[PDB]
């Protein structure tokens, strides 16, 4: 299930005893990057299950072997999963899996620790009544989830139709990112205790993109 | 989460949206053997999900590339999974997944067709202190299932360290499940409405054996 | 590609180096029963490859998003795949990655030494105009081999249609089974050397079940 | 094996059955995305294993359950896998299955559309003794994948240890490829015939970008 720290009225920490388990095998910095690139996938299709408790269910004909009937579906079409590339492309990854019909998205943002503009891809599916999950490993310093995000709210699309996914992430990234979309709900594996010198997440994963990338 | 029928105190629905989906698309008769395949593979991953959410949590000491901490670890060895041959081994695969680390056990018996559990194959891991989750994708009759925990039972171990997992159910099977096994949980994304004259279920999914082997 | 012994005019040793580096990853007795079961699959896929070279091809029309054409295809539905149970299961789930549109049957062998009545189960599509390629990772004695050939034998389909895939044989292995059925040919990813006084394969993988299943 | 072309020197035409199978059912507009992703793994899964035929092997000392031995083993970390974002992620997946100590580097150019190579991303593991395989589902006009391996070569990497894989080409981007880059291997699964007005490739796939992401 959820739990939820008192400063950040809007993040939620997932914590089945499987996540925490997969997260600690990818904490682990004996394991390998390929290993880690699995768990990345798993971790992040089993926390997509928990987001999409509520999804709301229409009906189809269908006919089985033996009966036609009316059988439960998900409108899958109307959500977009959006990587944050790029080290955001292994947890859409699992989220496809979970969701084939899903539109898929990509935005990139180059790694900053204030506000500059920072964008250098935007590729977006229709906006039209449509939910967008974006989703990146790590949220640090809160800027880069911010940002994303930035680049649909300048496209007009609300916080309530906003959601970001991540692994881990230290309360100073949460609170920049709750002053900048306080709308926006944010899910987590493990908000961890706090950033190093070199603004990394500690205790963390390590870096990212090495350990997905050598 | 998970729905109960009146009838039945230790059978549980697990209606999540996209068990519920993915169920669908596994009842359409126009669904390839790839993907009828895949989903059996996904949804009883799903389902696990939902049967482990209070798995004991302890503490393994591990390294970060930052820090040494105590990470939160689950007893994985402590879990035997059982496909029950043939059409078991698909689900096997998906819990599988999701506890690498666990037992794998095996229980043939097509078999058992009616009056006794007669076992072709019984290969099982050691019990001391050891939970048994069981797999078929159906439970029609009821004989199958009922044999395949008589040979577990029938061994010394008891209903509280046992759990069987299916697909799909008929209420005349679950009476027949029931009635010789009180106290094993079985886990189903349905329970269909009833048995036809050749004991298929209905609306079901068809000749499970024949839709994963043709 | 293809390597060949001077003593066993019908084996064929598949020394691709990708075969043979995920090999030694299955050897090692460090390696877990998850990443284990991973290469078994993994392996057996890419030695389907190299197997499948001469597959015949017709043509079906297909429309591409641009023109209707007359494609490529095979005709997968003429192929049985047929693990040996138990271990020969996670083989026969790279085969049907590599070809999913196969038929899969199942033949359940009693681990003897010499030559009694061993089998419990078999389970086999139409042999009408079809290919048979059994698995199991292992070719110890080449009894177990041999009776799950008998099989198919006792059924009327000949040697010419047969074919037998493993992971490791050991030369008194590929004997025993040469003598039963000189006609049928056996891949192999290695050729290892003998048995030990526990009929283990030298170097060998370890006990196959115990690998696997914990 | 692998066709080639009288116009092109390095250009390679990887023409397995299952190859040009599983091709088949990409080009098919029916084709379900969840089954177009997966076909792109594969295919490239399958494409990297012919182009590998070639590995040096040495011997890790290691431990069977049996015995200790030299067992074949390749130098894995000395190979680059680089998709050529967005749609080359797919691919990078597949290789990264069959290579998974390799390092994984990233080039993004949607982008130098035409007069010149524009970065947006470039990302990438050191140089120093290393084979780089990028790859593309699509050479169309050839621009794009000219573009992607002039980034390489103006960090100073030789044609001798470049490798740009595809799916399909159209003749007209080989031209334009080879023409930038006479040294550097090219390697499909099928040369179709001729770009349309929109500079799709006939009969090809379709739009990549859309059948990969809706």
């Amino acid at each position: 299930s959820m739990k939820q720290d008192s400063r950040f009225p809007n993040l939620f920490i997932l914590d089945h005893p499987l996540i925490q388990h997969k997260l600690t095998h990818m904490r682990d910095k004996d394991t390998s990057t390929r290993t880690f690139r699995e768990l990345l996938r798993e971790i992040t299709l089993l926390m997509g299950y928990e987001i999409t408790r509520n999804l709301p269910i229409t009906t189809k004909r269908v006919e089985t072997p033996l009966v036609e009937i009316d059988a439960p579906v998900i409108a899958g079409k109307k959500l977009a999963i959006v990587p944050v590339l790029r080290a955001g492309v292994g947890m859409s990854d699992g989220l496809l899996e979970l969701i084939p019909s899903a539109r898929v998205g990509h935005i990139g943002v180059y790694r900053a620790d204030d506000h500059r503009p920072v964008e250098y891809l935007v590729r977006l599916p229709d906006l039209e009544d449509r939910i967008f999950i974006l989703c990146d490993p790590m949220v640090a310093t809160g800027y880069s989830a911010a940002h994303a995000i930035d680049v649909l709210k300048r496209r007009g699309v609300p916080g309530e139709r906003l959601m970001f996914l991540a692994l881990v992430a230290a309360p100073e990234g949460v609170q920049v990112f709750q002053d900048a979309h306080p709308d926006v709900k944010l899910y987590v594996a493990s908000l961890d205790s706090h950033l190093d010198d070199h603004a990394y997440i500690v205790p963390g994963l390590g870096d990212a993109g090495d350990r997905l990338f050598g």
